[PDB]
């Protein structure tokens, strides 16, 4: 079911936002501010997706999910506890959750065109298109 | 210790980014617009009281907390389960929560004057100026 | 056919455009700012919409509709004569013309779709989205 | 009647919004861009009108008309069937149009002084004087 | 005389400069941002009126007044002592001194074409524009 | 006739435009920079009047003129040959041109309601206001 | 008490924009603009004043002063009858009316710190520095 | 195989880049601002195409083309050595190179749903999108 | 003399400003709104050389012309007396009087480098760049 | 001859318009952004050089090329076949057709000083301040 | 006392700027773009600083120091005569200078609180809370 | 040398920036605020000369000074130990220092032109327009 991928999504976005926070605050090296920097455009763009779930869902007449408590419960994504880092620590895991994010993506994309959701497909899509570029460019990083 | 209050409060911040979304997804009433606007300014302020405590506390040689995990578990914040508010309920949880930071704020403000982290003190007093203000408006919506 | 449905929505934009700025100019209660600002940025859309619709007519090969004539002959729209309003029944009146609106992109997206046309389907699926959020926003304003 | 001047102008404002909207569509010849532009400059500043006029009606403690159908009812401006146009042509019903308006509102405003109204005087002068501007330009495109 | 009128209005604009920040201040019930924005914006235009009328006072060659204590002699508006509203209350307030200022607002235009001051004249007019279109929206909140 | 006063003001324009320049260049004193920055301002005004008169006169089927020739033939202005002064030799040669504009305006004011032709009358009048403000303060920096 | 003091200076900012506004109408010399336009920045200045005093007193569950008359009878600061002024004059009474603003903030901050309410001591001690700062370029002027 | 429509595509984008610079610096007639405007915006939109292609083509794990050479190799558009033009000409030559772009486009979509490459579609939909609107703007210039 | 060609200039530059506003205001056919606004650019630019040429003269320590006057006796620019132009007429004559100051800027820049004056020099040859650019334009409306 | 040298630049702004897009999408390392965003500034300064040569050149009634084969028929700079780097290699290679465009600006400054186009020199003096200071920047990174 | 620390960080707020302009230009690295643009800011903000606490001096009665003769006499910040660093030198360089001013804007805060002299406390602690956070981020960059 | 003049003046520039503060800080009379103002756009203009000398200077391959040390070692400016002055004082010695640094861009203009550095030489007259605009207003001030 479309609502039941985007509350899946949903919570991946708030656990993302905390995650990507942490990356924020516990980069170490002469790289801090480009990724300081680039570490808050990230979680602010997953501020909007878990924003933007949430109200595809409450559109389609279902609940978006509305606890920390659920997110967790419903997440894909490892929270990490540790508190310090290198840049490139930081691109492997941001890449790994957006290998997964893309992944999911598609999975609501194909979803809502089976269920006749043109909406969602193309709300997918978009975020598709955005992840796919991210994932380019973070796999540039590491290369 | 004013780290652990930075903390406390740090967990309020992002539980209350969450409960807040809620009430901007589930208000109902001719009311929506404007509490829709408002409660998304309302996160939004949340979303940087969160970051400003991690980083206070980063600043202190300390660590902020980093998982939601954690977050649930140093919070004094009920999290909200139900899914539809009239305005009126959506003000009086808010009016509850504010004057719980606003106590907490004193304490964090009266704590770092003790040991003389003055920085931590001017922090504290510029969000209860903003505690305060909001608290008077809430005040107002309600009677 | 798809310059057909075009044509047909067309005639409700313009048709819309009047029927808003009736509950822009009639409304009453201590809703009117915030209702005669909404039902402004209504209507501005709904002149846009207007344009775009036709824009692609004539993209099409075909002739937009050039006469009000012909809108009060294509619309599906009722026009309202009633000049005062509480802003409950501007939204109850709203709501069911933007039902309409969405069942006539759903079947333009179809339509298109068939015919290879995808354009005028990512056109579709743009209003589609624009409509079920406020069809949403709408429901609860109404609850 | 200051009011009924009003209301007069209140259509034909609507019926130019649709009729400069053909020409805005339908226009052919290496002028393209401009007329385009231009035209689109031309139908906002009616739309403009047009919600000026209503909204003087309801100040002076009328109702202002509501419908397309009642526009139709009270215009004098003829609606343009026709769907091909060189630029000549679309400057010359513009202008026709234009001696119109400016001498409905010469009437509206001495109708409005005679009636005492002052504010409505100084509202029609103001379209006067625009009026007469884009009359002058209008016949020096044709000469 | 016309200065004489404009004297008297300067002196209604600062102490209603005083009523409206009371409103602003003292309103409750879920309508607190919307009025109290609004009134904000009321008592801006209040500033303006004051300064306005008291630069064309000196223009003509007279005195503006240069105190509270003439202003509340020259007054014909009732301050407000009371500290608590609905937004009713407030309206009804406003609309009230509203007339009054519309009626005044004449009596200057009427004045200043005997005299032959154009200038005030035009300003006068320009003034009841804005009247005329508050109290009509006052009138239709209160409706 | 209107168009007659309406080319003798484009005169006095030009004219302005030229004698402000040389205030603006070969001003002495202290006092440089913001009478400097003023009569900028000053010259600005007056290109603008020069060419909103011409457009006046073109609008009312006239010619308005065109060479600096007929401006020197119609103007009453003074030109200034003298390359070197104090600031308040300045302002009494401003204030006094400025005079001399107010009295043509009220004339041209006066006699465009006797013609009937309003637009030309709020023209004049919008003139008057921005003239009689300026004449104040000149008077002012004199006094 | 705390309160008595916000109050007292409410009063005065009121009194003060009126004040600050004869010296904006009245100054007369070759410093006209220079002053005219600092006194307007002044009088804005008290006029936030003004409301953020009376928005402390409102937060803090008092009720701040609703009329001007309330204001003659609390205010330390003299209105000024004279209606013509030399910039020095201006400054000397400006001055005057700082330095006896400035003493009074101290006492608010210092009445503030010892009741315990550190908001009110950060708005205190921001006006200061302000306060401060003015005296400062006031003695500078008179110098 | 959608890689190798995007590199001809690409191919294009920076050969019309060239082609549209010369009709910039090469039309002659009245017509001159108006296309040379219009042309500088017209490379601008595939100096952007160009990039996009290019960044698509490395996201899809490929290698977009990297010189000159390579573009005049892949091109199916044929560079324009004259150097003089009225404006129809240089209208004819963008509509026959954006019809081979529309139908590229067309093939790039279909490609790519085949393939299940939805973000590839959802761009190649956007730029028909562009390139549909162009072609009747051109087609209308030319009638 | 360097400032004898300064002074030369700039009795063209007022008149050019005259003259470009004939054209501005005297244009007929199709082309109307692109030469209006394109020559308001062009005596836009004529005001600021007016002014930077006397400026320089005066910083060289001699006098700046100040009259028309002065102008009409110092310019080899023919004044326009005639009232009717289509634009190629306007290109002409604006061509002829730009291949003028193109000529007398490079005696300007040559004269300037001969008495060691660099500043008027780089002055000069900004100047001629852009008369070139013009010229090269103005070549091309007209081929 | 001055044209000579132009053509020869514009030939090496559109090939390094292409080169540096080849380093704008194939870098690779902890490097990536800014090396990414800084080669978009560097790829659209060539692309006003090419712009801004070839309009020289028109202006100087030469014609500019207008294909990409005279591009690569008339540069000295060596296209970039390779598909990956190291930051540090695109910088040495930028370097290198740096130090090569520097040495032809000052060809053509000597040239054009020699043929008395001063205009061109101007133009050649400025591009050799950019590229120079990009050398100095260039050299730093790599030291 | 307040003042005599106040000049002593004038004097290294003074020096900083001349410093930091050294790391400015001298760095070396493939970190050149950030450690420059960085650079930039610090400075930008030390220009600043010394212009707060020279004008604090002032408003407390005192004499900033006026000459760089007393700045290297006042200060405890070495000069660095080297001129080529790489990244981490630099950071440490910086480090070690805040971790000075650190220190001393504490002092100035405990002697100010001492004395009375709260604006100066809140000028101290705005200016600790920057130290602090810059502090944290140059600890991030060296770990 | 070239380089060895830059370098001089590099040294007037922080010197300068330093003693225009002392003019910002110490500036008495009713001219405070534009001379307070001027200045503060003076020294933000020589923190834009030393950068850019600096800048020039190690482009040149030369390293640029990086201490006050050298700075007061290599500047012809006086450093102002007086802490009070009336506008004219410090416009008299402003002039004197502008006259001084007038002279030296010649010298570095006439030297650069020799060792054929065009870039410096450009760099030198474009700031002896700047010298000589400043010097004609000064002496204008001064008059
Ligand atoms: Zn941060
Ligand atoms: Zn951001
Ligand atoms: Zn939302
Ligand atoms: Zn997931
Ligand atoms: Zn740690
Ligand atoms: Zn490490
Ligand atoms: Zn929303
Ligand atoms: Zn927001
Ligand atoms: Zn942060
Ligand atoms: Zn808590
Ligand atoms: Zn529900
Ligand atoms: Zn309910
Ligand atoms: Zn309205
Ligand atoms: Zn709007
Ligand atoms: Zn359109
Ligand atoms: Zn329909
Ligand atoms: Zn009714
Ligand atoms: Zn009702
Ligand atoms: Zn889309
Ligand atoms: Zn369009
Ligand atoms: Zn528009
Ligand atoms: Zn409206
Ligand atoms: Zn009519
Ligand atoms: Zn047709
Ligand atoms: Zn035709
Ligand atoms: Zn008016
Ligand atoms: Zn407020
Ligand atoms: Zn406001
Ligand atoms: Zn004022
Ligand atoms: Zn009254
Ligand atoms: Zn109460
Ligand atoms: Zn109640
Ligand atoms: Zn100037
Ligand atoms: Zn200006
Ligand atoms: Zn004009
Ligand atoms: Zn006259
Ligand atoms: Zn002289
Ligand atoms: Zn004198
Ligand atoms: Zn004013
Ligand atoms: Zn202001
Ligand atoms: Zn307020
Ligand atoms: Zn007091
Ligand atoms: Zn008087
Ligand atoms: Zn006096
Ligand atoms: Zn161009
Ligand atoms: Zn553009
Ligand atoms: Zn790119
Ligand atoms: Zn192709
Ligand atoms: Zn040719
Ligand atoms: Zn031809
Ligand atoms: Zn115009
Ligand atoms: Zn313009
Ligand atoms: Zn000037
Ligand atoms: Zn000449
Ligand atoms: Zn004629
Ligand atoms: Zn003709
Ligand atoms: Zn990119
Ligand atoms: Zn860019
Ligand atoms: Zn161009
Ligand atoms: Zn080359
Ligand atoms: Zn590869
Ligand atoms: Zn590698
Ligand atoms: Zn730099
Ligand atoms: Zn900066
Ligand atoms: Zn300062
Ligand atoms: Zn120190
Ligand atoms: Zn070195
Ligand atoms: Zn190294
Ligand atoms: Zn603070
Ligand atoms: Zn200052
Ligand atoms: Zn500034
Ligand atoms: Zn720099
Ligand atoms: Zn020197
Ligand atoms: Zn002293
Ligand atoms: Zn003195
Ligand atoms: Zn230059």
């Amino acid at each position: 079911k479309t609502f039941e991928i985007l509350k899946h999504l949903q919570a991946d976005a708030i656990v993302l936002f905390m995650k990507v926070h942490n990356f924020h605050w516990n980069v170490k090296g002469t790289d801090f501010f480009n990724v300081h920097k680039a570490t808050e455009e990230i979680y602010e763009g997953f501020a909007d997706m878990f924003d933007d779930l949430a109200e595809r869902i409450a559109q389609l007449g279902h609940h978006p999910l509305v606890t920390l408590s659920e997110a967790l419960k419903l997440t894909r994504v490892k929270e990490e506890t540790k508190t310090s880092f290198h840049s490139k620590d930081i691109f492997k895991e941001i890449l790994e959750d957006y290998k997964h994010l893309e992944k999911e993506f598609k999975e609501l994309s194909n979803t809502a065109e089976k269920e006749g959701d043109k909406v969602t497909v193309t709300y997918a899509d978009d975020q598709l298109a955005k992840l796919q570029k991210s994932i380019w460019m973070l796999q540039a990083h590491l290369a």
